[PDB]
């Protein structure tokens, strides 16, 4: 037959052998970079190819002119899916390194060895939608010898492979082969291990921990366990029944290196310390100083901004929490005030463009930064373009810069508005395009200015290896989201803005018709989601961008006014205030003036969210509309 | 749109993780920059986008060698070391070329600003009657190569060929399918209008380039 | 290329400012009046020297996989043609003893 | 010798430094005026105190020979550089200055 074969490493070459002595044409074999594969196709005269995703349009394309009668995966690493797999008539045979069903995961050579299996094998199955599920075409037993290890069994699986193919592949050249499906109800799955998953626990059975040190055994990095501060590595190992009333853990002696185990002893014949040459269990010993005994602060935030709408509430959050230390400054207090008790709360007033022995020393002394310090009320944008400039991307861009030159790590905060008037349904962190107006409509200078700085953050995440995360709120809302008093110069929020008319008993207008739409989000949730970026469990949210909002809560501001209104009606406040005094339809530029576009809609995407932090919006709109309404109100002195 | 406007069109650039807007990016701050303070302050200024200006001297074959050039000037070198010309994503993205001498004019009348009729004015400047794709610039640039007087000093033609442009810029590269301008403005404010055809500024450049080829 | 042949390093060139390796070779007492370093042929990949020529039989492109000549022939982008200012010193106290010297 | 000078009634005592586990002790002490800080960062405070008291005693140092070997540069910085400036502070404000030499000044002196 005429075939393209995807292969690597031994089983590969060996693979391509048994696939060219049974005559078949091989069109193209596509491997990858570092027996080698590609030496082996070049000696042949068989067309090498080592692109990263095969999956690719044009690789897919290219692989289809070859128009090959059957597919051929020996040890290919890269995953080749569907699209590509169904382009062979006579279908897409995998060669595994087990006797499938079983371990039908990854690195079977080596999970056989750790659960200490008596055999093992190699199957030549189909390949389906499902890893390593395909029906058996032809299979194979290895008993595992007593004294076998990685290597040793790695070859006895070869040559396994070599004889198996040697026989089943003229039989597929032809048609036949039967189809004998997998029983699913016995299949087991296991996943990549990492150098981590070969640590020596002592106090499980000393044969468990033998069977480590064989499955991990050289060239493979080896089990290992330490010695007080010292990681060593053990190569050789040897199972004593020879009891011992020693806890596990604990030296039996030191020639032979016994340790003892949960059952049992284990014998250390040969291992190394640390990056050291490997030596003799006795020797081994004494370069790790044993003898006959045992083997094997909270984090600082620093809040620039911690006053703000944003800040204050995550003060609260992480002043919960029990292993946060938090460190602030502002221009403002008001909001941080019943803080400045909390013994693990560190407030100072300042102002991020004049105290900077605070702000470098805090960056330096902390561990993350959080630089809140902006002016993110629309009106100013059109209104202040220069003061929103200096502020929101001079003054950070130097905060930005104090954190890679004390390799800290940055939690910024882009925006929402960075995606302008993306047309997507769903702004994307990492697919959608951005959209913003002419340069004669300066309400975009904020977002090209964000987007400049997440840009910058990126460029030092990639070129100087600064650890950072960038988070994009979508119109949160909730209590202390600005206040009344701004409002009355339109430095404001919406939602803070209409609270204003309702009390001073003017008119809520709806710029250009309210009818442009927002998802709105209540504070707490964004926070939580904040929190848990702070968290970075796993490590998580590193180089990250995540988006934060409640696609839930989406609203026209017309409706917002409406909700808005509803409440107040039924607010036992309510008499203090006066009339209604109705919607009304504005035009935009009379209350941003000249130089303001805006956005019709806004819809985040919150996989990321889900991905890296298993976070999810919870409080539903009216809920906050009612939170913020109620703050606001008795905030009013009446009197 | 189909014509880049100066006063009406949007601007549209790629996620953050498209890091070859950041020249984009950073020119259009600036630009907002300079025109609040226009606004704000009073500032006389000016703008202009220049729309794929080519003749002599653009780049040099050296830092060609090292990517750092652009298109035309890239592809010279190609022809000149006989490497093959390679089309980035198939080279059927177009752009508008424009003869720097064209450029410089329209310039010229800018700083010249008769009647001030350029304060606060954003001008494009480009021919969009050249519009091309690369595939057909680097066609024009090997018809134009094969009969040069100097040819015979250069190795044969390896060849176009279709290149991922990641193997070219690297992780993080996006590109621009066409780019036309409107030049309605530099027509308004300087009474300008391109006139020299891009077969020409390909000769021009051409020729300036394989000139400067040290052959011995 | 015998003498650094893998697992050594590798006898290498270039292709304009590309690098490549030659794994094997092999030697071809079959002129041609072609000047040393041009590509003979693409297929198989036979390089000119100063005397006979050279084919390149396995080789890889840069940190490229390795593949037959007339592939690394054609990834380098070869058809018959051609293989492979003064020093700024900044003297501070110039008119100095050891300076002016 | 916080603890020392505390004891007397003659001395009043202010100090800066990175850390304070070792003299938060003495924070309660009427005579001792502590502030957190960095040598290489807060100059308002460091400079205007050398102006104000009477007798200078830069101990800030990096003393740990593994350091020397592992970061050169860190030690001449902090022990040099960051020092020499404070010494100048001293001439600049004509105060007393107990500069903190080291036995390591000899060497292998025989
Ligand atoms: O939190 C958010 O995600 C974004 O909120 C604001 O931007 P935006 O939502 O456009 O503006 P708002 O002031 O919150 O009001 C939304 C829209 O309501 C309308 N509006 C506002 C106020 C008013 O009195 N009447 C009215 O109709 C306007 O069209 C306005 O654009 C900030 O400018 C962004 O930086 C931020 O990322
Ligand atoms: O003068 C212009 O208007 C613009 O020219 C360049 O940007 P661009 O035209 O996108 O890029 P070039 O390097 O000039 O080449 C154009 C396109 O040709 C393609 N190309 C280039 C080089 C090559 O060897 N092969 C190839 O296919 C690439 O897709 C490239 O983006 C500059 O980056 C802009 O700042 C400038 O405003
Ligand atoms: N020069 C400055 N120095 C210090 N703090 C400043 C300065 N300018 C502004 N701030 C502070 O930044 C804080 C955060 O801003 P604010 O609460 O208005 O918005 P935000 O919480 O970032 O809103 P959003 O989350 O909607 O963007 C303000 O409380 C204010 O005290
Ligand atoms: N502040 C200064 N700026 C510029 N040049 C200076 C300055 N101070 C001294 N020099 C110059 O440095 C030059 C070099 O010094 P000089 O010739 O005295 O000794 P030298 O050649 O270094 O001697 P040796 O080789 O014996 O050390 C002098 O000619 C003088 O002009």
């Amino acid at each position: 037959m005429k075939t393209v074969v995807f292969a690597y490493h031994d089983m590969g070459c060996l693979g391509i052998e048994a696939l060219l002595a049974a005559g078949y044409e091989i069109s193209a074999i596509f491997t990858h970079t570092d027996g080698s594969v590609a030496r082996l196709a070049a000696e042949r005269g068989i067309p090498v190819y080592a692109p990263d995703n095969v999956n690719h349009p044009l690789w897919v394309e290219r692989i289809a002119q070859l128009s090959p009668d059957v597919i051929f995966s020996f040890y290919y690493r890269h995953l080749i899916y569907d699209e590509i797999l169904q382009l062979a008539p006579a279908g897409a045979f995998n060669l595994h390194g087990s006797l499938l069903p079983k371990y039908r995961g990854r690195a079977p050579l080596n999970w056989v060895l750790v659960n200490g299996e008596t055999e093992t094998g190699v199957t030549l199955h189909r390949m389906v939608k499902r890893a390593d599920a395909g029906a058996i075409v032809a299979q194979l037993r290895i008993a595992i010898a007593p004294d076998d290890i990685a290597i040793t069994l790695h070859h006895k699986l070869c040559h396994a492979a070599r004889q198996l193919l040697e026989q089943t592949l003229p039989a597929i050249k032809h048609g036949n082969i039967l189809e004998i499906a997998q029983r699913e109800n016995e299949a087991t799955c296991f996943g990549r291990r990492t150098p981590d998953d070969s640590f020596l626990e002592w106090h499980k059975p000393a044969s468990v921990l033998h069977n480590m040190v064989r499955a991990v055994a050289d060239p493979w990095p080896g089990a290992f366990s330490y010695v007080g501060n010292q990681k060593f590595t053990v190569w050789s190992s040897r199972v004593h029944p020879h009891a011992s009333k020693a806890q596990p853990g604990s030296v039996i002696s030191v020639a032979p290196l016994l340790i003892a185990c949960g059952d049992g002893a284990l014998e250390i014949v040969t291992g190394q310390a640390g990056d050291g040459i490997t030596m003799q269990g006795s020797q081994l010993a004494q370069t790790l100083g044993l003898v006959q005994g045992s083997r094997l602060r909270r984090t600082r935030v620093l809040i620039l901004g911690v006053n703000g709408f944003i800040g204050n509430h995550l003060t609260e959050r992480l002043l919960r929490e029990d292993h946060y230390e938090v460190y602030g400054l502002d221009i403002g207090s008001d909001a941080i005030s019943r803080f400045l008790n909390h013994p693990h709360f560190h407030f100072v007033e300042g102002d991020i463009s004049i105290h900077s022995e605070w702000i470098e020393y805090h960056v330096k002394k902390c561990d993350v930064v959080l630089p809140l310090v902006a002016i993110a009320t629309p009106i100013e944008y059109t209104r202040n373009p220069l003061r929103v400039f200096e502020l929101d991307f001079e003054e950070n861009l130097r905060i930005i810069r104090y954190c890679v030159k004390y390799r800290k790590r940055i939690i910024f905060p882009s925006t929402s508005e960075v995606y302008g008037m993306c047309s997507d349904k769903y702004f994307d962190e990492d697919h959608s395009n951005l959209i913003v107006g002419p340069v004669n409509k300066p309400r975009w200078i904020y977002s090209v200015s964000k987007q400049l700085l997440d840009r910058v953050i990126w460029a030092y995440g990639e070129k100087e290896g600064l650890q950072f995360t960038l988070f994009r709120p979508f119109n949160w809302m909730g209590p202390r989201l600005d206040n009344l008093n701004a409002a009355r110069i339109g430095s404001s929020r919406a939602i803070t803005q209409l609270i204003l008319n309702l009390v001073e008993g003017s008119p809520i207008k709806l710029i250009d018709g309210g009818k442009q739409k927002r998802c709105f989000t209540d504070i707490r949730d964004g926070i939580e989601a904040l929190y848990r970026i702070i968290e970075n469990a796993g490590n998580r949210c590193d180089g990250e961008i995540i988006n934060i909002g409640n696609p839930e809560n989406e609203a026209s501001i017309e409706e917002l006014g409406e909700m808005l209104l509803a409440s107040f009606e039924k607010h036992p406040l309510r008499h203090h205030f006066p009339p209604f005094a109705g919607f009304r339809v504005v035009e935009s530029s009379s209350y941003y003036g000249k130089g303001y576009q805006d956005v019709e809609h806004r819809k985040p995407s919150i996989r990321n969210a889900h991905r890296c932090l298993d976070w999810e919006p919870k409080i539903d709109m009216q809920e906050t509309i009612d939170e913020t309404l109620d703050f606001f109100l008795r905030t009013v002195d009446l009197t």
